[PDB]
């Protein structure tokens, strides 16, 4: 009963259930050859979202995907591109979610993806420093100016994003589409409980990043940091200490234990924990993460196994997990 | 006492009783140099009216269109192009009322009929898939944009035109002049009786298409399916199979009577369908279809039959149809 | 106590207290090198506002107009120009107030005045067939759009102009600036009674024109229709006809007395009429009219005469025209 | 506890404590090659802020900024360029808040600055023949049109200022952020009492101007007015007379006790001044001037001499100047 393509929230946007994210890969930890053959396999078998924002790669990750883009030729109405905006610079005035840095930001990432316009523009995350109003006049500016089709927030709490939708209401506004929050199998309190309440009362919906936890879930640590594994990358090393943290060795040991249903299922555990992340409607779609094709595929696999998630196997997955938030 | 121009619903947009379309035609069934002259003896004979559509013909319709208008060099200024958006492409995301498609296919459809503006877009049909604000806003912001003079809506219900002028009075944006509407002598509910209400109420003007019923009112398939009739062309069998239906026999039944008062007026049946469409001031514009200049210079002629359709007339025609709404 | 240059209305657009106009003259009656000279009189002389209109000399008017302002090189911020729009071609569409040819018409008006923007685009006159909500926001479209700085009325009655704003202030949009009005002694109702009100109430300013009621106030045709006078040319047998008519020669009386006064103040008759309309602060700047530079050149010294219309020299005038509004 | 950078009030424009200005030096008093190096020596410092006006130099200042921008190529993104908008011309329509003259004086600038935008345009004073509606819906306008990321206000008084912010919020329009007023020892009282409550009633921001009273406050007027000094400028009789007035040199008494206070901090009296200007929350950013490299490295010193402006050392000061606001 899955369909592919569902709205995002209850703005028109339709999107695939899955989407592919170029963080840390794109215009990085892959080249560019790799990142057109992941875009094209996505492509081709349904995918049409793809996320990205200024700071990945000082900008180069949108430049790589403007140029497969371009190469590839596809049709731009084909296609649901979003980037996201907070870091933009060194300078001070480089950063923030001022008027200032809002248009100049989007325009600099928009040469960089020699695209006129992205569906979607995202803040980042929440800025102390800006008063909401500006923020919403300035995201609803570039909106006007058709520099994108929509806005949206990332890693804003409930109360902030109502926020927005309250001081667009009042000034007559455009009001956020979507929120862009972390959910996997240890990060499900936001998802699972707050989002749903913004979905029905003011149409915001839920796109999902890090599925697999930045490839924890995959169960690929078991046993140290593997070679060319994320952990084990320039700049990451605070992913290195999450996993062989106390808490990040507790959360393998519950991970081979999921394990065992993945493999009782006919599916691996990263197909297990993505096909989890799309059980409930509530949620758009799930941002993915690949540095390889096999990974990819092996990915939008997960698909095949929402069929099998049923109630038992949820309730079991829940006991091993032992978070199901209230 | 008719005024061949006259106010599209109370906009002051002005447009003759009669215009031309591009369905089936344009682009398809007849040569660019048989449109080029059904639309020179159109212009000519007072007709500033032309509708056309995204998906007619894949997009050639529109292309014929603008290469006529380009190739005769009229002034923008005396011309009324209206074109529709709804599907636009195969793509999830080139299909529906969002702003994503409003914007994309809008720009597509002018970019093919070689003009920078169309002086109504009309939303094709209703999208049960996009919150009426996010389509009013949409079609605000091409307005805005120099896209397009006004909005109309087309195949929607009288509740939901009301709804999208509800959008537009509380968030303040542009409301819709006008909703195309099928209307012929077998289809007269919402024209005679809905759209009025609008007209008075929200000043909704009532643009009628296929006044012929796809050319059933004629009378051409009094026995069978003639050759190079609509109904005997690929992709048309829907029609064929609505004029073989029973209900399509009965209709023919009825139009023989109606061919008698024809004659007894001393025109065809096509010219007093066409002038009984026109018959009430409710009705702003009737779009008329033709695959040949016979078809057309005939089907104007609809004019000088007004004149004739007394109230006797009426009643004799409600008479045999049977079907005068409540 | 003059102040030669003042605010149009309460607007803080800043207009000398007599403009040149271009009706009849421009592009028509004189030639270009005529028209030059007058304008640059104009200009030199403090005069920083110049009226046209889509509709005179087909056109040529402000051709002429925008190629004086290029050859003599003046900055665009020392002008004021305004031009008026309704009847901008033969077709239906192009005329009226509809949005599309208020659109269609400045836009075709500032490529002939080879002008980004005018200052002040006029309505030339009431659109019955128009509501005044489209109206309104039409001309607030072409001013968001950079086309226009302010817009106004011409030939409104005062009802309309408060329709105007009523418009504007429910659908937060512009208000207009300002009223073009016929005033001379001849014609004074509405410019002393009825336009103070407005400007106090909405601040709308009054723009008069013909304050020599086309060159009769000269007192030229006391003995005919002298050659090569306005009442002469082509086209404006009108104009001949209400100088020969019963009230025409009532007027030429009452001119004869008045002259009296004008050579007892030891200037001109169309001097002390150009001075009587601007007697009062109500109207912000009287537009002149000129076929010669001996015509302009004494019209614009009836700002001398401004000091002698004492309270007794009103009423003198007032008793010999015999209208003086209640 | 101070923070080099601070958000210019309410909004989020982010702007370091001190700016660099161009009145008097730029394209006038000093040589562009002066110029460069003191924006170079600013920029390296920190400071992010450079402020301008239409009518410094007849518009040179901002064409020598221009040049310096273009010439050292910094990211744009990292400035925050500011211009003031009133005498533009000599024309009538040529000065004033005028939407007029705030579009054609704010693009006349951006020309000449070879800028697309400016962060902030400025309103340099009052203007009271145009009513406060015309001026907000101009500022907002050129900040719609990507001409200015914000816009605020010079000279106005309180009442001005929320006289803006009640027609913004009334018609739904952008209010101001900053107001750029006089501070220093011998003007207190508005930035003081005043420019607080506006801070916090509707977020305006203070930026300062004439820290050093346009050198006075330096008192190198100990004994006269000393070769080259601003005072002994082509146009600046205005100043030496305020120097050489009673008030003036009363002025220089107690500059004479402050030098007591500098010299037992281990500062000169210019960096006492400039941060006592900022010793305060209040002020968002205090507008640095400076003829040569000496000058402005000795005022940047002024940071340093913060940290010893305790209770007492204020309580000192006002004890001397002797005009401690209410
Ligand atoms: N709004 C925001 O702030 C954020 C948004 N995002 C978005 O979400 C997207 C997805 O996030 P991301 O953290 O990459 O997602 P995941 O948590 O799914 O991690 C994906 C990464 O895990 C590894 N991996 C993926 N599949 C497998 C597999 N089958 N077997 C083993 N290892 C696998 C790969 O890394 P390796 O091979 O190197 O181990 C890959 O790069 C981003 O690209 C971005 O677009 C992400 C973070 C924040
Ligand atoms: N908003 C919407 O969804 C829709 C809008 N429209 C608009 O309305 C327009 C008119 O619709 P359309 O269905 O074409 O109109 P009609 O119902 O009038 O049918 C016209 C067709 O009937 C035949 N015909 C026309 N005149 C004669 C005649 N005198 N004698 C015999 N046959 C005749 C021709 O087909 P043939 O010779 O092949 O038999 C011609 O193509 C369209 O072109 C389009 O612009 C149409 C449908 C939907
Ligand atoms: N909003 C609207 O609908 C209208 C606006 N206007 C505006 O107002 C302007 C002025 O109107 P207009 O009717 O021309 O003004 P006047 O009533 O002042 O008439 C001017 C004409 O009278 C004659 N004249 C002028 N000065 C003298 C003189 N000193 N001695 C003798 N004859 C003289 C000339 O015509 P001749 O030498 O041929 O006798 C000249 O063309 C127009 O150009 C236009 O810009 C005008 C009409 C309508
Ligand atoms: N909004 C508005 O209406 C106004 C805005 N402003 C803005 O504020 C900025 C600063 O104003 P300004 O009056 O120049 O500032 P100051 O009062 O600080 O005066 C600076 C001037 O004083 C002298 N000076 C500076 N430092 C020293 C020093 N250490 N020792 C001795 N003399 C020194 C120099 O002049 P010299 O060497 O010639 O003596 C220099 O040009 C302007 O450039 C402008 O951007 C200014 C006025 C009005
Ligand atoms: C998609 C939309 C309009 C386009 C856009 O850029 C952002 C949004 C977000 C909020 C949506 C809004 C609508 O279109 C109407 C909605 C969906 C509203 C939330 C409640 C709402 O007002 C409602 O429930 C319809 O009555
Ligand atoms: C034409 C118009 C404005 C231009 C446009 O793009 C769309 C519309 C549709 C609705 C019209 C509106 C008007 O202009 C004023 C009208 C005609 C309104 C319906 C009721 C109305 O408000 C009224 O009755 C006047 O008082
Ligand atoms: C000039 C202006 C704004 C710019 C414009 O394009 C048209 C107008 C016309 C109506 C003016 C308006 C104002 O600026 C404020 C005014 C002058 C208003 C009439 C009453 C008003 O609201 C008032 O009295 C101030 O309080
Ligand atoms: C920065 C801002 C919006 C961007 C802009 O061009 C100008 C302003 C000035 C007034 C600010 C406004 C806000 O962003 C919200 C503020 C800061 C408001 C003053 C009160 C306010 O409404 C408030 O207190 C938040 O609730």
């Amino acid at each position: 009963m899955l369909q592919f393509y569902r709205n995002l929230g209850k703005s028109g946007l339709r999107v695939s259930c899955l989407g592919l994210g170029t963080w840390v890969t794109f215009g990085g930890q892959i080249t560019d050859e790799m990142a057109e053959h992941l875009m094209t396999l996505a492509y081709d078998n349904g995918i049409n979202l793809f996320d990205t924002a200024e700071v990945y790669a000082a900008g180069k990750a949108e430049v790589v995907l403007g140029n497969i883009i371009k190469k590839k030729g596809w049709r731009r109405s084909s296609l649901v591109i979003t980037t996201k905006i907070f870091a933009g610079g060194k300078a001070e005035t480089e950063r923030g979610l001022s008027r200032k840095h809002i248009i100049e930001g989007l325009k600099a990432s928009l040469e960089r993806l020699q695209l006129e316009y992205v569906d979607v523009v995202f803040a980042n995350r929440p800025d102390p420093n800006t008063p909401m109003e500006e923020t919403v006049r300035a995201m609803t500016h570039v909106i006007n100016q058709g520099m994108a089709m929509y806005w949206g927030t990332s890693r804003w709490s409930s109360m902030e994003i109502m926020e927005a939708y309250s001081v667009a209401r009042q000034f007559n506004l455009i009001p956020p589409i979507c929120e862009q929050a972390e959910y996997h199998m240890f990060q499900r309190e936001k998802v699972e409980v707050q989002l749903p309440e913004l979905f029905h009362k003011i149409g915001v919906g839920a796109m999902t990043w890090s599925p697999l936890a930045c490839g924890i879930v995959s169960g690929k640590y078991d046993s140290g940091i593997p070679p060319y594994s994320r952990a084990s990358l320039k700049g990451y090393q605070w992913l290195k200490d999450k996993i062989l943290s106390e808490e990040g060795r507790r959360q393998q040991a519950k991970l081979k234990e999921l394990q065992a249903i993945a493999e009782r299922l006919g599916c691996t555990l990263p197909q297990l924990a993505i096909a989890w992340c799309l059980r409930n409607e509530g949620v758009s779609s799930v941002l993915l993460g690949a540095s390889n094709a096999e990974q990819l595929m092996e990915n939008i696999g997960a698909i095949q196994v929402l069929p099998k998630l049923s109630s038992s196997i949820v309730h079991e997955i829940d006991s091993i997990l032992g978070n199901k938030p209230y």
